[PDB]
């Protein structure tokens, strides 16, 4: 996906 913590459309990672 891409993210890490706060924020997104599900989290975590
Ligand atoms: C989230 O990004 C997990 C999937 C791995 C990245 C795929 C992006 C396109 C690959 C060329």
């Amino acid at each position: 996906w891409x993210d890490t913590g706060a924020d997104x459309d599900g989290x975590e990672w």
